[PDB]
């Protein structure tokens, strides 16, 4: 369905999944212990790959991407994504699709380095303040908590995510990542920064998202001038996982216009 | 691109436009003098017809549909749509897509006769209270007023709508239609009625709609349990006219899941 590749992104070896041909679209997974490209985009990649060159990148400190001994700041993740894009073989601009932390990082690149970006998709994206014990069972509770009441847990998916979350190197980077966020009072941008997003944007949001309230989407829609909104019912914090076909199609439709 | 047809809908001769094959989708135009199927859906029909049997129906008292000497109530338009659906040759349920008044009418049928409906699309739809001098120039001002600042007026489209609005029989029915609405304090339903919509619904809304504020969409999304939301930037009260490709694709995507 896709192949695993590695590239040196400005000094940080980076792992990505690739499938398809055509215009390049980068998928950025969310935060959380054990979160990475395969578990986040498994069922979405095939669909998107029918029309675009899909590139699912593991963020700095996550999955199989490098985990150097550094301070894991949001600024560092933004720079990493910037370096990955440059390091990749792209003839022009690329579209960026991100969930939660991945969304905040795509948003950051869309403001600091928009000349590299064609379109942005924010899905249950972090960025607005609006307002795990590392056990297999703890992972089950987490997934159920972040998804809609109708989401059916898949052991295989749970085991895969748990395996990534347990890897001591991955866990160490995760702890450092959460520490910085914790010390800032959360992962966010001032609304003024968000108002700087000028590329066409699609704000995707689950109506039942407990992490990022639906009102957050309405605020993103008010702040980002060229933003479209896609609100999904019976959907939690992970639209791409809870309703892959729905999310993939909405994304294809958005990208087809842009 | 489509053919014009007529059918007896429970006593009311009704005019519709048809194109395509497959699952049936009914398009319902908005209110306003001279509003009818061709002017409202011209550029959308071809796109939708590539995947469905598209049926654009003129509401009771509008376009080429019959204009009997009766009291033009919202109840009467709902009954008419019900009769048209029954009078048509449909093997099963049908999807309904409506703008403003057409949306309110589709919504009404979706509550009173949902066994006939598979999906509903409300576009700048009337229904929530949330909160023309009949000259060619008056028509130009109206279109500019109801559309986004970037909408380019098309004389041909203006002349066509003006021609329908001037037809004395059409004008007489329009006056009666507006009179009833005026005497009720507007065209609306109690939020409790709207909460009865149980079919999958797509609430489409222009961010710059001056007739139906964007907040209205957020309220529809709160009231209708199985509703998805699609918010469009730089879009006024007529998404299907201002951005036909965008609207048609969003509709195709929605219907493909349902």
């Amino acid at each position: 369905a896709y192949v695993e590749r590695f590239v040196n992104a400005g000094g940080v070896e980076t792992r990505y999944l690739e499938a398809g041909k055509g215009q390049p679209v980068i998928l950025i997974h969310g935060g959380g212990a054990g979160a990475e490209s395969e578990g986040n985009w498994r069922n979405v990649i095939p669909i998107l790959a029918r029309h675009y060159r899909v590139i699912a990148m593991d963020m700095l400190g996550f999955g199989k991407t490098a985990k150097p001994d550094i301070e894991y700041t949001q600024d560092r993740r933004i720079r990493h994504l910037h370096d990955f894009i440059k390091a990749m073989n792209f003839d022009g601009k690329v579209s960026i699709v991100g969930n939660s932390m991945g969304g905040a990082t795509g948003l950051g690149v869309s403001v600091l380095h928009s000349e590299l970006v064609n379109a942005l998709v924010l899905m249950g994206s972090a960025g607005l303040v609006v307002e795990y014990d590392f056990t297999r069972e703890g992972m089950v509770h987490l997934v159920k908590a972040l998804t809609n009441d109708g989401f059916k847990i898949d052991d295989a998916m749970i085991n895969s995510r748990y395996t990534y979350a347990t890897d001591e190197a991955t866990r160490k980077a995760y702890v450092a990542t959460m520490q910085w966020i914790r010390e800032q009072g959360g992962l966010f941008y001032d609304p003024e920064f968000i108002r700087k997003v000028q590329v066409p944007t699609l704000v995707v949001q689950g109506k039942d998202d407990k992490v990022v309230p639906v009102e957050t989407a309405y605020k993103f829609l008010d702040l980002i001038d060229d933003s479209w909104g896609y609100i999904i019912p019976h959907c939690g914090h992970w639209a791409m996982i809870e309703h892959p076909e729905d999310f993939a199609n909405a994304t294809l439709s958005f990208l087809s216009l842009r």
